[PDB]
């Protein structure tokens, strides 16, 4: 399938029969059994895994069962010339191990042996994740707890878990290939995770960097070089759906209607000139404006904006709030993840969540830790239930998907979607949920609009953040836990006190009791960088899979240690200390 | 404040105030809160860190708070010029990462940032920490529990024990800077710590390496090179304090009354000259010696003793016992660290203890497991309390420091205090509960005294070794517990077929059920080296945080993990093991 | 002295005296003559070494001879806090090696050992400089070749030159200390060197990275944040003396005439705005205005400007015209090193031979490579004398200091000097020799002027370039030789079929017969950039000495052998093959 946004097609999953090259007797009695095997996975991942745009994962399968290096070859040749980016291997018996092997060091590579007694199909999954390892050719393995009779069709429970884990994860490292990272403007008030590393885009990624300072915001305002037709229907959209709530600022500090109404223009118009930047818009080619109708093919991107934009122009909330969002004035559409500050590695750290679920990420600053002990002093209310032992407040600073509201819902629960999934009463709500206010001119003198919502509580969520650190380099962190709900008057009292004016969400991380996990304290005191991304879910079990792929250490996590899915090699480097061993493969592999 | 022994002056702290750039609102709101958290942290330094001699530490503060490069480059300006060698950054804000960052690479730092909410300080904290990892400079991140309310002058408990430990460790790192360890002789006996390895003193510590043959002790004491007023009152005032106890010498190997007169003669002129080598003595320049009279600027030092000098002169057990001492002819005064044996290795272990507590550290020889049933089957009786499962007989052979005697008290309870806190009944108890016994000439052949007496049961210590390790480099062990008392009729028994004319000491380490602290036993046999160091208290941690800014692994503690207080980096190199992690960071950094 | 424009004094060099222990004799006897030496030395730097300012380099001596660790000691904080940043160690006598060594390791050191033969003067450079090499402290060795008589004060020209250049290189490097990289905008149409890594800046340079977008121009020049007061007459000195060349562009190219008066009018102010946001302005604090006032304390600064400025905005030509010159409205001064298209390594590249010389530095494109060939079958013109074997044509993109015309004067030959030595004339004739022509709105869409003048031949120079290789890091390469002048019909010719309003220089290298040095078409083709810095002079064994100091290897030079002066320990790593043994030496120290 065409990549609707972006150069090329997405990214295939090829499937590989591998059999017992034996004739006149073994591998005739293998033929349909083991084809059939490589049609129930294709079946299985078009039915669970999907692209970005709703769309099925497309399968490959080879036109022959692949007994030796001949075959294997050719169908090396069909997936390099179908655009295959993952990689699996099916089989049922005995194979011939390094003359069967996928070769290709480019793609995430799985290998499925069936649990059956007639022929060794195990004794092959074993043999050929030792030719992995000692080729240094990361592949995981993938075996069935249960016997199943010869040609059962039917995939077991466990096998579809680990199927379904490793194609998302093999998508979502697939999809970045090849795109780019556009950085508008610089460093943003010297954040670390703003400073652009080219090294680790292109030799973790395979990303390419893009950049455009942001005067050329002010050059296509000034021209006009935005879709005009558009941004018409645009301004009135959000004059019909985006309720403006209190102005915060006091005098001295407040923007005339003038001006409020100016920040309105030129805040749809930024949204609308990001948009073309990262995509590009053949509108413009009609205008005169051929070389800007290009985009810069950029799957992810980030807005400086402190302190030189905002001390002049109205500042990036409202158009980092409509981008990542789910849907907008042309209706619904799946986000384009775009960073605060340009916060580079945050944007990466949004774009593993989106890549694994195709839903809008809520980008947010771990402002406070909250414990029982402060609650009660400053609120005199004592924390119940999930919240118990500590709560942390997650609030960006004005911007945030609209999904961040909470109010998608799926079976009278609270969630986020991907797009393609959204009713017309999930975006009425998402949107009557939330309020616009007057930027704080104290910090951003140009003005603006915030976006202020409370998260609904109940929530599963995972937050993850992505650093780089010297003599190590790329390591993330992730956090399962749940949003909360706090009593009204405790949440005004408790919101009073930071920024009413943006964004915020109450999050509970799961605790283990070891590690960084022993009480919600530690899990915000280790916490490596003022921001985070927030995914609707628990995806840390994906995220692991999909470090593993990138060969990205994971330094801290509460996923249960039965969850952790990694590439055959990583038990080579230990089974006592999967965090040690972790990092031992990383840097050796 | 000058240093009273060493070159130049005392380590300074330097505080840094950052705060938010934005003027015309932000930053003249915050300019009073943020200056007073500085002196707030000045005000708690100087009450609770003091240097060697006494004195409070002192603490220099920026001319103005830190909201850019420029006002980063004053403080970088001032603190070098003041002789700054720690710095503390504070702020109740949020202000631009890497524009005020600390960049002196070669002072440890921390960063303190205040729990409030009206302003992003835990976002600043944890921004630049984000930054000082991705830019290698270690640094340490302080945040405390409970929030605090806006202008809040206190400064909770949490956050003073980090404050207080990372300013004594980084003290202490900072003292060492620029000094000498002096080896006096050479290798004693083919121990392996007596072997200097010069690129450990230069690249870890920072110091300076001097030598000195023995040999020089003969010159010295022929021609008289030394201060002979106060060695005729030295040698009045060992004869009426230092008692001599029984000679254990057998017979045949007895000294005459008249060699044992000159043995305290040499003993006493060893002390002189080792001490005037050290430090130097103006004494020394009036005499017509103006080379000697300036000393090496010894902060630590050792004397080979075995097997060249004692085969023939009185050994260094006096010499090495009242140097290590907290007072001697001339009162109370600092330590003067020194390594029996030339145990460099041993030499810098005190010196790490001793600059963390101002304390007298002593040398001992890990000579003995009696495990409780060896115990019963020597004497019939049967451990009990904290030596129910087993005791380490720690003594040193022939020297340790007085204070070793646990005489000195406080709260009635058994300590050693710092030298500036002795009271004329703490030094004479000590001298009281000491006796001199007639060195064993079978090996030592010249004779001399050592020093024989017995620590008192129930105080809280510390022993801990470093080592070097090929394919490693430098490597720490710690090990926290208690001296206990055992019935006299037991350690008589114990004694006698030990060494009873040497110092003994009966420790007992805290078990943790893990690692090389499962049992007595393994405490044991996991030291790597026949010495090791005993400081009163219990300093594991702050070993701890001493040995990461060092970059130096610790390869075996029982510290509370609750209690392992290392830089934020420490954390992105693994939060699961802690101990992998230290090896990671420390290889790395 | 304290530096004029930047946080703090300027850099110092620091001598220490060292000298024989042994007194009643040897040392007494060399007291005067050791000291009278450090005061030689001294006296020939302040006479050769000065500051950007003209003052004359300071120099800190030693409180006492140093015979051993305590005066070692004592001369190492003696310096710390006199801010010395470079040491030279004189004497005409055996010393100690070790004991008296300086062990910082964060400064450049010389050791210059007397050629006299009643003392092991020599001796003790050698053996001292052992002693550095197997500490990994690198220090350059100076020993004259001819015996002097002891007492001799003079200072042969063979040590004269190499005091020079060593305390010239440390100086310059001393410098850059602290200092910071303005970056302006960000990546300029995909140009490598115009990518910030902040680790060579950091861990190379020991400089800082700070960043502001483009887009603060804007605000800047909208709301007249800059001295009016200076605009005005900066205005009227530019109309006054800044001549108005014929306008290139075609019918369709041209702008107004109303347009071409605000072209000035924010040409002028961006200038303004750019040197204020280098070094501050006090003038803006009494405006309100801050934080601005401060500035970002930067040695050197980079513009984008194309695409994004250039597209809609007048470009910087002007601006990086005459911050880079050595006079304007307000007289002669220091330039300001600022780089076109934001190019950071060519900043660095003209920086380095900026404070090596204190003289302007050109910034330019490697454009053309002549043959003779070529310019025979264009002009019919036969290239004569140095030009004989081919020339390259350097010229940038429409900016370049006006010291580039080569119009000012010393002994009746061209030259470019320090701002100091600037006569009236010079300025004039500087002024005199240059166009300033209509920017090509083909480009340049927003107007602005380009500087067009013809730098007169005869000029001896240097060109450099540094360049970040991965898998390398940093590396300098460079060319020194001269520029030349071709008759006026023949540079018409080649300068209209090229880019008449840009800025010409005809360089021709000084060639060698091996490397890339063979002939002119190989130094081109081996340039590793599109761009490279002017300098005046011969200063490419300066530049060696600087580049061994910065560990960064030199991958090209055509700089005599005998002429090369790198730390002793280079020649540790091969006397044969210098240029691997360079390499080696960087990469292992
Ligand atoms: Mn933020
Ligand atoms: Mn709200
Ligand atoms: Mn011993
Ligand atoms: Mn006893
Ligand atoms: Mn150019
Ligand atoms: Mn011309």
């Amino acid at each position: 399938a065409k990549d609707p946004r972006y150069v090329g097609n997405l990214p295939k999953i090829g499937i590989r029969p591998t059999i017992d090259g034996r004739r006149k007797g073994v591998r005739e009695s293998l033929e349909e059994t083991t084809m059939n095997m490589a049609k129930a996975v294709a079946k299985l991942l078009e039915e669970n895994v999907f692209y970005y745009n709703g769309q099925p994962v497309e399968c490959v399968i080879a036109d022959t069962c692949i007994g030796g290096v001949k075959e294997a070859a050719e169908a090396a040749e069909k997936f390099a010339r179908e655009g295959v980016g993952v990689s699996i291997t099916v089989t049922p018996c005995w194979c011939y191990g390094t003359e069967t092997m996928d070769m290709d060091p480019h793609i995430p590579k799985a290998v499925w042996g069936f649990n059956g007694t007639e022929r060794p199909g195990a004794v092959y999954l074993a043999a050929v994740l030792a030719g992995y390892n000692q080729k240094g050719l990361p592949a995981f393995g993938i075996y069935g707890k249960d016997v199943q009779d010869a040609g059962d069709t039917n995939i077991p429970e466990d096998v579809k878990e680990k199927l379904i884990r490793f194609a998302k994860a093999g998508l979502a490292v697939a999809m970045m290939k090849g795109k780019s990272y556009l950085s508008i403007g610089s460093v943003s008030m010297g954040i670390a995770g703003s400073v652009v590393q080219e090294d680790f885009f292109q030799n973790y990624l395979g990303m390419r960097n893009e950049y455009v300072d942001m005067s050329e915001f002010v050059r296509r305002i000034e021209l006009g070089i935005y879709d005009k037709e558009e941004y018409e229907r645009a301004l009135k959209w959000v004059k019909e759906n985006c309720k403006v709530g209190p102005d915060n600022n006091r005098d001295g500090f407040k923007r005339t209607e003038e001006q409020k109404e100016k920040d309105w223009e030129i805040s749809v118009k930024m949204a609308l000139i990001a948009r073309d930047l990262m995509v590009g818009n053949k509108k413009l080619e009609e205008m005169g404006y051929g070389e800007e109708a290009l985009g810069r093919n950029a799957i992810v991107a980030g807005f400086q904006g402190q302190r030189q934009w905002t001390d002049y122009f109205p500042n990036g909330d409202f158009m980092e709030t409509i981008l990542n969002s789910s849907f907008d004035w042309n209706g619904k559409r799946a986000p384009y993840i775009f960073a605060t500050e340009n916060d580079n590695l945050n944007g990466i750290s949004m774009l593993f969540g989106y890549l694994l679920t195709n839903t809008a990420q809520i980008f947010a600053d771990v402002r406070t830790y909250w414990s029982p002990e402060a609650v009660k002093r400053v609120t005199g209310y004592t924390l119940e239930g999930r919240a118990a032992n500590g709560i942390i407040h997650l609030i960006n600073s004005g911007a945030a998907a609209l999904d961040g509201t909470g109010e998608q819902t799926k079976d009278g629960k609270p969630v986020i979607k991907p797009y393609y999934e959204l009713t017309d009463e999930d975006i009425k709500k998402c949107l009557e949920a939330t309020q616009f206010r007057p930027a704080s001119t104290e910090y951003f003198r140009g003005g603006g609009y915030s976006t202020d919502f409370l998260t609904k509580g109940g929530m599963p969520v995972t937050i993850s953040r992505l650093n780089i650190v010297k003599g190590l380099g790329p390591v993330l962190q992730i956090a399962e836990g749940y949003t909360v709900d706090l009593p009204e008057e405790v949440h005004d009292v408790l919101d009073k006190r930071t920024d009413p004016t943006w964004p915020t969400t109450w999050f509970v991380p799961n605790l283990t009791g070891e590690g960084a996990f022993k009480d919600v304290y530690s899990v915000m005191n280790n916490w490596g960088a003022n921001h985070c991304s927030i995914s609707y879910g628990h995806i840390g079990a994906d995220l692991i899979t999909l470090a593993s792929i990138l060969r990205i250490p994971v330094n801290m996590h509460n996923v249960p240690e039965e969850k952790i899915f990694r590439p055959d090699a990583w038990s080579m480097f230990g089974t006592k200390d999967l965090e040690g061993a972790d990092y031992r493969a990383c840097k050796k592999l």
